[PDB]
């Protein structure tokens, strides 16, 4: 049993009745990056030792699966650093023979989603990419034309990593992240407000701004970063399936109805609060959706709908209080105005000594960080085309 987070070993030694989530993922990763996360999804575990998650890890390489943990070799799709050469590969004019790689997909697919009575067996698919990579990106790209295609049996998120800072990588993110955009607006104009969208949703998580929350607090970064961006994954999917409240409950439904409606841009921020004053409850939240590991600059008032809910003790005199419910009303209030759109803010009950505060804004427009990325980007294939004069 993966445990990866203070909540989530807390929760497990607790609890003994963790057996549902709100909405039953499929993970499928692609490229090491997104080989990693599926490979920390496919751990975890039910309270009767069942796993959550089916999931399937994709990869050209298959350096970048040979250590992989909980991935049985069985569900390592292989196949025998420009994400052109991924889409390429699997078109039936650009390729000969890409008759013949469809076809491995939508079988393993198939294979890992599907029942014996060709029913499936998830609610929506969790495609996990570190936007930047060869094999990555190029699969970012492949998805979104699938998704035309109508091949997916559901709904599909994205969870894409943004690049530190190599001027190629930063080139095949902007790239994908323009293509995404764009499928976006189309999906506006094909879809209803309340129309379920075939792209749920994509979540962006900013490499730099990762890296940075991690060196405030042997080590490695990435190790870290993937364990705090799933398991809070895995806590938001856990908590309102396990955890109620005797005054505002999020439930399972609420959930699906974030993720699965606003169809665009979606960030998270998870705050834990020990210190029970207005104050440092205010400053925790901040922080979390400011400087936290889900964001990158997002465009707040374009968010169509809000979800979340703070856990907390079983006597906490805090959680009920007009003014507490006032404070995060208005905290959360100032990222957008909370009368203005769809949602609703829970208070779960938990058996813990302390709170954590699960915050969500969903239906965003393209962020920010795709032009504080850019501007980098711009500013280095001029640098070359410099350096490209000199000889
Ligand atoms: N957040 C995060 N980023 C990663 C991780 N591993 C690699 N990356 C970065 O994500 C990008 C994806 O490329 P990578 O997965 O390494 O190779 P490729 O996708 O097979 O081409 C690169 O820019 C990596 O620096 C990870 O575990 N977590
Ligand atoms: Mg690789």
């Amino acid at each position: 049993m993966v445990l990866n987070s203070n909540e989530l070993e807390h929760i497990h030694s607790t609890n003994h009745s963790v057996n549902d989530i709100s909405i039953r993922w499929g993970v499928i990763g692609a490229g090491q990056k997104g080989n990693k996360e599926a490979d920390l999804f496919a751990g975890y575990k039910f309270s009767n030792g069942t796993t959550c998650y089916p999931t399937l890890a994709v990869n050209f390489a298959e350096s970048d699966m040979m250590h992989l943990q909980n991935i049985i070799k069985e569900d390592r799709i292989h196949f025998d650093r420009t994400p052109s050469v991924v889409t390429d590969l699997f078109d039936p004019e650009t390729n000969p023979n890409a008759n013949g790689y469809l076809d491995k997909l939508a079988q393993e697919l198939g294979r890992k989603f599907t029942n014996e009575e060709g029913e499936v067996i998830v609610d929506q698919f969790l495609i996990c990419l570190g936007a930047g990579g060869g094999v990555g990106t190029g699969w970012g790209s492949l998805v979104l034309q699938l998704i035309r295609e109508q091949f997916f049996p559901c709904p599909v998120s994205m969870l894409i990593s943004l690049p530190s800072g190599d001027p190629d990588e930063i080139n095949n993110a902007l790239v994908l992240l323009s293509e995404i955009d764009e499928f976006m607006r189309e999906q506006d104009r094909l879809f209803g407000n309340s129309d379920i969208k075939p792209l749920a949703n994509v979540i962006v998580n900013d490499n730099t701004q990762m890296q940075r929350i991690i060196e405030s607090q042997y080590v490695n970064w990435k190790e870290v970063a993937n364990d705090n961006v799933v398991s809070t994954l895995h806590e938001i999917n856990i908590i309102p399936e396990n955890y109620g409240s005797d005054n505002v409950t999020y439930d399972p439904s609420d959930l699906i109805k974030l993720l699965s409606i606003p169809g665009r841009f979606l960030t998270i921020g998870k705050a834990r609060i020990a210190k029970f004053d207005l104050h440092s409850l205010e400053n925790s939240i901040k922080r979390s959706l400011d400087e936290g590991f889900f964001s990158a600059e997002h465009q707040f008032e374009t968010a169509t709908m809000y979800g979340g809910f703070v856990l907390r003790p079983s006597n906490a005199d805090f959680f009920k209080d007009v003014n507490t419910e006032n404070r995060i009303r208005n905290t959360l209030g100032e990222y957008k105005r909370l009368d203005e759109i769809a949602g609703k803010f829970g208070d779960p009950i938990w058996d813990n000594e302390y709170a954590v505060c699960y915050t969500i804004f969903a239906g965003m427009t393209m962020p920010k960080r795709y032009i504080s990325l850019a501007r980098e980007g711009k500013e280095l294939a001029e640098k070359q085309e410099q350096l490209r004069a000199e000889a």
